């Protein structure tokens, strides 16, 4: 055995020079009178052997190891013997030789680190490192931001780079050390965002040819040049619709706002990057402003001024106030834009009518579109078929037909009646395991839930089953007429004139009913009546179900398939010093709902009882996002009667905003064609629609809050004249559009306050940007924080630092009691005259609780409810 | 309690486990990414183990300095071998400490006032308490304790942060403890004389006048709510106010005052209202109450007492001077063997348990596996199912000891009664057992012979004969046996069953070794009865019929206060035999007795118990080691002169009082005292399996023939265990020697190091006292044995008991038992642990005429 010396040498194991140091330390803390002490010396040579014999151990016929290996091991003897005084005054004392050793080493130092990397260019050059640019971008990228450091980026930077290194791979350098610094101050997204846009301005405008390089600032001037050798190229390529270059695209390079590229977040700006802006050879060449500027284009193709509305509606885009939906973003501005890709239908009961819905079910497929298709009118299991003198197997083998399509095509949410005979089969559509032949594992389901049924549970009553072909009529009846219709077919059954029938437990139903939710996830629920009897489309029409997320309401028929026409308000934009901006939204909102109107002229139909229907009637789908991160502005716990109260009233003011937009769009354009006879026509508002609806269901069944805080008079004036859009608002999902703008999911609480994306090089944890902001105020926000959040996976709740208020603002969504997310939606539907896509966490998990949840989402007027998420941890 | 934190700057703040959570983490995070994760559950376990640690340092709560914390903070890290992150810890604490170093009080009322702290009245308390003693520094009490105190500090919490700086200061100095006791006092006074009323706070100095103002409000209040008999209201409460000594509180160590107040003082309400010198007093009037001049006996025993010259049994103690007092609570039973008898025993077990007594139990009538029973047709299932019923009751009644004879056929079964493991119908974890050993089976042992095993029902003979008697009956059934005329029997080797005795007392503890033959050939009531085990100690040697439960009238000698300049103190040991012998004959006549066969034996028999304790200490004050034939013969001189006035002193009483009932017949009248039966031993058991010494110093003859004229108790001496009233006078248990140099007192109110006060004395003495030896001891738990600089003569004398060759421990008790009527408890040390030791440790106690013997103390 032999140690390296601290210098080179090499000298022989000696277990006196251990036995020597040890020593020292015990005669340090005590006096001299320690010299001759049995103790001192029984536990030295005790510690010495128990360090030699650690070398000893681990290795074989002698080795070699280093010098301050040993006073490791040496502190670790005298630590683990609890002798904490003289094992502090060795770490002391070995501290302070070791600070000497430092300062005699750098006192004596000499410098040599020059000169700098090459960068190698594309063609293959070698070309000395930019540091004038390298500082340039990287105070640009850091400015108007708190809490960041340049020049700390740019040393962490400099440190990763070789001789030799291309500037393709300098600037995702660049990115690296930018985003592993987001996990201590959110604010570094940003930077991170703007330093890979050095990558996408050297890729676009080299690819145009008007620059192989750029800066920010430098965009002051070039997105004006880059736009009209955009669209050439293009329409050239035919990947933008040639009718753009009738367009002033000097003007509209003028109103390009090359700031707005500051706002993206880096998971923004990946997200356009990757899948929305336009390419060619895998090369993206329109830049994030152009990709704004050319939606605004597409959507502004007819109108009579063409530049000042493209120029109203990049505005209202690029600043994130209001973003379009996934397919306006992904197709406006290009050749037969698909706007839409969101429809309704509904399945009659004849088998070539059968195959015209799967036949309408692939082509409206083709491009991504999602569906809701009405399967109550097919005729169920032991129904008689005349010309077969046979009798059905009912909907579900129908249902795996759709089922391969979907699969064949590349989704689709069947909705059943709760009358229905095959509701049994289809409650079990979702089983992992069982008969296949019984299941459809590619296919959504939903319940399509009248009142009567509801009551029946409330009330312990019973409940039958028909085949629609016995009972043609009910499908289409709702409210009263319906309850009527159904107790006379009911009455009809229990005295043998109605043979095909099924008499059930309405309890033991509903027990099925949310077994299989909680099981499988399906079928969702959603309310029939409340769907019809506040439809401002009753004149025309019936609403036959929801569609694939379940805030659509609109009409079907067998010439109307309905479109879905979405956009969603961002809210976070319009929350100012801690209130919320009433006349920005407006603003807003008006400009919003007319890009929604224009969608449908824009709009490229495949089917054409898609477009029948959207020429008709013209609805449009407003919804919100940002909701929770506009709670945290305002500081306002989810659960509380606060947010419930924050989203009553600004859902109004949304709604008179938006119900004031369309009327504006009808004394411009005229109003839809079948608005006579519909609810506007009435002077019935949503509002009025909630009133009718406890009226007609009784309030022994339902309990909704009425209050007002608007004048609603002078606008039921108005609307009665005429308005643009038979429906106007939705709240529909926003995964995409909320990333790209950088904002909370529609009306969703948050799901974690961290996350630990893990996808190219090591794990990147990301902490709720608000949460953290919040901690530095009460100076919480620190490294044990951290380490803190990561073990409870984001949770605040039961870390002790944390106050009262804050574990109750950042509670995550499964530990808000699903109550608050109940009565909060109620209060939003009385002014939407569609629906919500409502996802309800439940922990506990319990038959008993969701038996109480799904009653209230009834009780309190609710259309439609979307995922159950539970867990029975808890 | 409340456990508070000072900050550095004085401020207070209760105490919070994240503050010690966070700093911890602070220093993982400084060392390390992804095995981070495991930060928060070790850091959490670090935080428990530290406040773990103030939790039991101060179980009732306290104040502690960041100072304090942050050292534990770093063992705690230290401990668990986090060796990276603990010296960062370190590095950064004083990296912040450098920087720091470079860059008035009022007191809370119980009436929640305030008003600053009387530093005059504290300068007072703390001078007074550190009156007459050497190396105390009142300067430092009162300097240490004001860095423990705050503003708006309760009113209580002031005097236990007296009590606990000067506690800490123990281990530095003894005479601290003295301090520490006499800081107590003045809480004490404070709760006592405001309960009473006679003054709100006193200090020592005012005591000389309040304690006679207090007396008088005590006996009154006290009889007022039925906790003092309202018979001690008839002495002259004025005669005996004046007679308290209030002095004599300054010598309490911290233990013993604690100890009374704890358990002994009168309380009402939870509020001790019983002073120290009024708790003696009580005690004195008790023992008092029937005697004809009951003032000038009550002074008497005041002085006895309160002196510590000798102090009365724990019950007596408890319960003397109230009503239906019971001043005895140490009793012996023989269970007949019949199924009404045997419940009967067990009545008796739960009625004398009722208030904590003790009790040795003889179970050899009752007979065993196999043996007939014609109340049914069937076999007996022995005494154990009994002995079970026996376990539960002590339980229940919650302290008994079973006693079974050699040749026992449940023998076997109740040698293992006491292991940990099996059976739980073959065990009586919550009852002690204990061997009745008949000479004749040891002189099996010796010869290796055989040894048969009988059920009492065909023998019922044997366990009352003793002696030559027995061994000649014994062998008749031997040889009945061996041809078929004795239907249940079971030989054995004698060797093999004395290996399972001692293997199982080695480890298991059980069951102890005591002497039937010399307990019953040496008892001076062998004309009146039989003796038929030992009690729950083993100490006492009293008989037992149906119609006798034995009582243990109980105190002891302290040898401490009767050593001066080095030698035994002759006169005033006498003066103090005569008053306690008297004390305990009082005790027979005022006890309470709730069982007639009790309190029959008593009045027929009136045996006493005089014991002695503080031996290990008085060989200290005379520079003898245990480990000498100084012992020895100090061990057998000063029993000798002990035994001679307590002889002499029952003699007096007999003058006054009449010999006792049986005194006719008794080995008393025939001029047989305790040194002569002990030749009588010799002749009957053979010189060949006894030897002891018989050397006498006293003229013992003009003695004994004034016993034969008539003595006032059948039984006068027993070694009992002192372990409580050794701690109230401050002297070692009993005979015991020395268990430890060192040691950490772990009590409710906190932890504290002590250290044998005469050792530390001898090394002040030589120099030799300082931190280094203070370490030196801890290290060694103590042990002076591998301390070069102690030198050799004080290696022999503060030797421990594992250190003491077992054999000078026999020999000293040997020479005890010489004089001795009854006999003493007698443990046993035993360091190397094996059956050959074992052995040769045991026949050595029986060869040198030891009647009992006690716990067994081993280490292997
Ligand atoms: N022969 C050896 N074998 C093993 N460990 C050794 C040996 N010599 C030194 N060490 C270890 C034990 C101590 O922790 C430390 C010794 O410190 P020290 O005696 O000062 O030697 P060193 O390497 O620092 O040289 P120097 O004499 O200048 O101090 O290194
Ligand atoms: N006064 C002291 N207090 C505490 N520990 C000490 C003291 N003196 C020595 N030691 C311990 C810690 C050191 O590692 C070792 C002494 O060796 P020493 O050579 O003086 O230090 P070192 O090896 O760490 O540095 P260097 O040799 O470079 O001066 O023993
Ligand atoms: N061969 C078949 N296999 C399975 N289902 C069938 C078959 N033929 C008909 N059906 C089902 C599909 C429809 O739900 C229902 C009605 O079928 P359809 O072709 O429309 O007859 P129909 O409408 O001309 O006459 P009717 O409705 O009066 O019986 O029967
Ligand atoms: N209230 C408390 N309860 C328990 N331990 C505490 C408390 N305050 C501090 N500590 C202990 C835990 C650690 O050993 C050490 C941590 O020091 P620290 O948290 O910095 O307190 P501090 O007195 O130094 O105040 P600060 O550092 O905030 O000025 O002190
Ligand atoms: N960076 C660190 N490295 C190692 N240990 C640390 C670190 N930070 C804190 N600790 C430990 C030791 C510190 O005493 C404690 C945190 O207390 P801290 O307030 O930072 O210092 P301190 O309490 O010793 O002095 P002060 O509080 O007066 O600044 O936890
Ligand atoms: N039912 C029983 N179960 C167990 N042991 C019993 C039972 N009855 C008696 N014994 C035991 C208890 C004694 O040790 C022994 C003698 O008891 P017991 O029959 O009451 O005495 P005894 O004197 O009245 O009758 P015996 O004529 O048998 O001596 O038998
Ligand atoms: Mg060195
Ligand atoms: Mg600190």
């Amino acid at each position: 055995l032999r140690v390296i010396k601290r210098n080179g040498t090499v000298v022989p194991y000696t277990d006196d020079k251990i036995t020597v140091a040890i020593t020292k330390a015990f005669l340090a803390v005590e006096g001299g009178t320690a010299a001759a002490s049995s103790r001192i010396h029984d536990t030295v040579r005790r510690l010495t052997e128990q360090v030699t014999a650690t070398f000893k151990r681990r290795m074989p016929s002698g080795g070699t190891i280093h010098i301050e290996e040993i006073q490791d091991q040496v502190e670790l003897a005298l630590m683990r013997a609890g002798e904490q005084k003289v094992a502090r005054d060795y770490v002391i004392y070995r501290e302070a030789r070791a600070a000497e050793r430092k300062n005699a080493g750098a006192a004596s130092d000499v410098a040599q680190p020059h000169p700098s990397i090459r960068i190698t260019r594309a063609d293959g050059s070698l070309s000395p490192l930019d540091m004038g640019r390298l500082n340039t971008i990287i105070s640009e990228a850091c400015e108007g931001l708190a809490e960041v450091d340049g020049a700390l980026i740019e040393r962490e930077t400099l440190k990763n780079l070789y001789d030799g290194v291309a500037e393709k791979d300098v600037n995702t350098a660049l990115v690296m050390t930018a985003r592993t610094l987001v996990e201590r101050e959110p604010n570094y997204s940003y930077v991170t965002a703007r330093l890979l846009m050095d990558t996408l301005r050297a890729e676009a405008l080299g690819f145009l040819g008007v620059a192989e390089s750029a800066t920010h600032h430098e965009m002051a001037e070039l997105y004006a040049k880059a736009l009209p050798a955009y669209i050439e190229k293009g329409a050239e390529f035919e990947l933008v619709d040639a009718k753009l270059k009738e367009f002033d695209l000097e003007k509209l390079g003028k109103a390009i706002d090359h700031e707005r590229d500051q706002q993206f977040t880096y998971l923004g700006l990946q997200t356009l990057y990757d899948r929305y802006f336009i390419h060619k050879d895998g090369i993206r060449f329109e830049l994030p402003q152009i990709f704004f500027m050319r939606v605004a284009m597409g959507l502004a193709i007819e109108e009579k001024d063409r530049e000042a509305r493209a120029i109203e509606f990049y505005n209202l885009l690029s600043s994130f106030d209001y973003m379009s939906s996934t397919p306006t973003l992904f197709n406006a501005g290009t050749l037969r834009p698909q706007l839409s890709s969101c429809y309704l239908t509904t399945v009659p009961d004849d088998l070539s009518g059968i195959y015209g819905a799967i036949h309408d079910n692939a082509m409206l497929s083709k491009f991504a579109g999602g569906l809701g298709n009405d399967w109550t009118p097919v005729r169920a299991l032991g129904s008689y078929i005349k010309g077969t003198n046979g009798k059905s197997q009912g909907v579900v083998p129908f249902l795996k037909v759709v089922n391969d399509t979907a699969v064949a095509v590349n989704a689709v949410c069947a909705y059943l009646e709760t009358w229905h005979l095959d509701i049994e089969e289809f409650l079990e559509l979702r089983k992992n395991t069982g008969d296949d032949r019984r299941r459809t594992h590619d296919m959504n389901t939903a319940n399509w839930i009248p009142d009567l049924f509801m009551k029946r549970v409330f009330d312990d009553g019973s409940w039958t089953l028909f085949s629609p072909s016995d009972v043609p009529d009910l499908h289409d009846l709702y409210g009263k007429a319906f309850e009527e219709r159904y107790e006379y077919y009911e009455a009809l059954a229990s005295y043998g004139k109605l043979k095909l029938h099924k008499v059930v437990q309405a309890k033991d139903l509903w027990r099925k009913m949310l077994s299989m939710l909680f099981e499988t996830g399906h079928p969702w629920l959603t309310f029939k009546d409340p769907c019809n009897l506040r439809s401002p489309q009753q004149h025309v029409g019936v609403v036959h179900s929801s569609n694939l997320c379940t805030e659509i309401t609109l009409n079907t028929n067998k010439d109307e398939i309905a479109v879905c026409n979405l956009g969603s308000i961002n809210l976070v934009n319009h929350i100012v010093d801690g209130k919320l901006d009433t006349a920005k939204l407006e603003k807003t909102v008006k400009t919003a709902v007319r890009m929604l109107d224009n969608v449908i002229d824009i709009n490229y139909y495949s089917v054409p009882q898609a477009q029948n229907s959207n020429f008709k009637h013209r609805p449009v789908g407003l919804g919100i996002m940002g909701f929770q991160d506009a709670l945290y502005l305002q500081h306002i716990p989810y659960g509380s009667d606060a947010a419930i109260a924050f989203a009553d009233q600004s859902m109004e003011a949304i709604s008179y905003y938006a119900i004031q937009a369309s009327c504006d769009l009808a004394d411009e354009r005229g109003a839809y064609q079948t608005f006579q006879g519909s609810l506007w026509s009435q002077g019935i508002l949503p509002i009025d629609s909630e009133k009718k609806l406890i009226e007609e269901r009784g309030a022994k069944y339902i309990e909704v809050d009425l209050s007002e805080t608007l004048d609603w008079a002078p606008l039921r004036e108005r609307v009665q004249k005429g308005i643009r859009n038979s429906n106007i608002m939705a709240i529909a999902p926003t995964a995409t559009i909320a990333n790209i703008t950088g904002v909370s999911q529609s009306i969703e609480p948050t799901y974690q306050n961290l996350y630990v994306k893990s996808n190219l090089s090591g794990e990147f944890t990301v902490i709720n940007p608000y949460l953290v902001r919040d901690l530095k105020a009460r100076g919480l926000w620190d490294p044990v924080m951290v380490n803190d959040l990561k073990y409870y996976d984001g949770s605040v709740q039961q870390i002790e630092r944390i106050p009262q208020d804050l574990k109750d603002l950042y509670a995550t969504a499964f530990e808000v009691e699903t109550r608050w997310i109940v009565e909060a939606a109620s209060r939003r539907q009385k002014w939407i005259d569609q629906a919500q896509s409502l996802n309800l966490y439940i922990a506990g998990a319990s038959g008993k609780k969701l038996d109480v949840t799904y009653r209230m989402a009834w009780f309190r007027g609710l259309k439609t409810t979307y995922y159950l998420r539970a867990l029975a941890a808890t």
